[PDB]
C-alpha cells in the first residue's frame, strides 16, 4: 500500500526501491509519476530549473510561469517557487545562511545541545534520547535563524508545534494556524519598528519596503516546516548508525575537520528525505534515456541516488574517514537545500557533544525492535532508549 519511494529497510533503501530502473514510469496507489533513481538521472531532473516546474498546481492548469496566484499555505515556501519568483526570494534569504553567519550560531547551538544533554541527565537513564534531545535541538535553533526574541521561544514552539500538526483537522487545525498567525504578525510588526539581527530583521533592514508581511509570515513557518524534521531525523538515525558501528564513533572525539567529513558521510548514508519536490515537466526534455513528455511528472528518490555506484564504491557501507562526495542529500541546482550549513553545523555540534557528556553511551537494548519513523515526510526515530 505504502508507495514505493517510501521504503526502507534498515537504513537503506527497501530491495523493492532499489530493484526499480533508472529512470521509469510508476503508480502510487492513483497517480503515476516517473520514477528517478540513478545519481546521474537525478541530477539532471533537479538541475533543470527551466524546463521543470515545482509550482503545485490544482485541477490540471498552467503548469509553471509568473505571477500565479498562490494559497495562503504556501507563499514563501521557496520550494514550490519557479524562477523569476524563486530567484527573487532566494536572493532576498541568501545573505542570512552564509558560512560566516551560520558560524556565529555556534555557541548558541552549543547552549541548546547543552540545556537538552541537562535534561538527560536529570531524567536518568535509561532515557529516551528523542523524546530528550533529537526532537528537541532543532526548534530553538531554527528560533535564533529567524531571530524570534529569546524569551518567546517557548511560545513559539508550541504555537508552531500545533500548527504544523498533520494529527490535527477541522477546528483545532484551523485555530492552532490562527493562534500562530497572531504571534507572527505581532513579530513582523516589532521587526518593521526595530529590525532585529536574524532573518526577518536582515531582510527588513535590507529589502523591507520590497518585501511584504505576509511573505516574512510564511518565511517563518517554513523555515521550521523544512528544518525540523529532517535534523530530528539525522541525530536519531545518526546515534543508532553510530552505536551498532562503534569503531565509527572515534570520528566524532578528534579534531573539527574529521567530525565534519563523519558528519556528511552519515547525511548520504541516512538521506532522511525521501524525495525532494515532485518536478512537473513544462516541455519535452529528454533525461537519461528518455522522454518526458510536457505535464508528466518526476520523483527522484534521493537514497536510492546515494547509493549509486557512479557516485562512490562501497556505496551501503559506511565509513565516517572518507572524502565528501557530491551527493544528492540536500538536493542539487537552484533548490539547493538553503540551510545546509547549518544543518551540517547543527548535527557537527550535536554529535560532538552528546559523545563528550556521554563517553560509555550504549543502547539500553540492542536486542530489541527498532521503532523508525514512518508516514512523515523525513524517515527517523521515534524512540531510542540509551543508557550510559
Ligand atoms: C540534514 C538536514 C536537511 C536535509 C537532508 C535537507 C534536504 C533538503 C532538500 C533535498 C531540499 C531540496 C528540495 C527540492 O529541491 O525540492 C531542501 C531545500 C530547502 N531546505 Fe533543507 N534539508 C535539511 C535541513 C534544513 C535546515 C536546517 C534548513 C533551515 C531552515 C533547511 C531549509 C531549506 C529551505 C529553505 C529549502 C528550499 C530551498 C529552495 O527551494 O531554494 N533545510 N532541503
Amino acid at each position: 500500500r505504502p508507495p514505493i519511494h517510501t521504503l526502507r529497510q534498515g537504513f537503506d533503501p527497501a530491495d523493492e526501491l532499489r530493484a526499480a530502473g533508472e529512470l521509469t514510469r510508476v503508480r502510487l496507489g492513483a497517480e503515476h509519476t516517473w520514477l528517478a533513481t540513478g545519481h546521474d538521472v537525478v541530477r539532471q531532473v533537479l538541475g533543470d530549473h527551466t524546463r521543470f516546474s515545482t509550482r503545485r498546481r490544482f485541477d490540471r492548469d498552467e503548469i509553471g510561469g509568473k505571477g500565479v496566484f498562490r494559497p495562503r499555505e504556501l507563499v514563501g515556501n521557496l520550494m514550490d517557487y519557479d524562477p523569476p519568483e524563486h530567484t527573487r526570494l532566494r536572493r532576498l534569504l541568501a545573505p542570512g545562511f552564509t558560512h560566516r553567519k551560520i558560524r556565529r550560531m555556534a555557541p548558541y547551538i552549543e547552549q541548546i545541545v547543552t540545556e537538552r544533554l541537562d535534561e538527560m541527565e536529570r531524567e536518568g537513564s535509561p532515557a529516551d534520547l528523542i523524546e530528550l534531545f533529537a526532537d528537541e535541538v532543532p526548534g530553538p535553533v531554527l528560533c535564533e535563524l529567524l531571530g524570534v526574541p529569546r524569551d518567546d521561544r517557548a511560545m513559539f514552539l508550541q504555537l508552531c508545534h500545533r500548527h504544523l500538526d498533520a494529527s490535527l483537522s477541522g477546528r483545532r487545525r484551523a485555530a492552532a494556524g490562527e493562534a500562530f498567525s497572531r504571534y507572527l504578525v505581532t513579530m513582523v510588526a516589532r521587526e518593521r519598528k526595530d529590525p532585529g539581527d536574524g532573518l526577518i530583521g536582515m531582510v527588513v533592514a535590507e529589502h523591507g519596503d520590497t518585501v511584504t508581511d505576509e511573505e516574512l509570515r510564511g518565511v517563518c513557518v517554513q523555515m521550521m516546516l523544512a528544518g525540523d524534521d529532517n535534523i530530528s531525523g539525522m541525530i536519531g538515525l545518526g546515534v543508532l548508525a553510530l552505536l551498532r558501528n562503534p569503531e565509527q564513533i572515534a570520528a566524532l572525539r578528534g579534531d573539527v575537520p574529521a567530525a565534519e567529513r563523519a558528519v556528511d558521510e552519515l547525511i548520504r548514508y541516512l538521506t532522511v528525505p525521501y524525495a525532494p519536490t515532485p518536478r512537473t515537466a513544462i516541455e519535452d526534455s529528454t533525461v537519461g534515456d528518455q522522454v518526458i513528455k510536457a505535464g508528466e511528472t518526476v520523483l527522484c528518490s534521493l537514497p536510492t541516488a546515494n547509493r549509486d555506484p557512479a557516485l562512490l564504491p562501497d556505496a551501503d557501507r559506511l565509513d565516517v574517514t572518507r572524502e565528501a562526495v557530491p551527493h544528492v542529500a540536500f538536493g542539487h541546482g537552484v533548490h539547493h537545500c538553503l540551510g545546509a550549513a547549518l544543518a551540517r553545523l547543527e548535527l557537527r555540534i550535536a554529535y560532538t557533544a552528546l559523545w563528550r557528556r556521554f563517553p560509555d553511551l550504549r543502547l539500553a537494548d540492542p536486542d530489541g525492535a527498532t521503532e523508525f519513523r514512518l508516514s512523515t515526510p523525513a524517515y527517523g526515530i521515534s524512540r531510542l532508549m540509551v543508557t550510559w
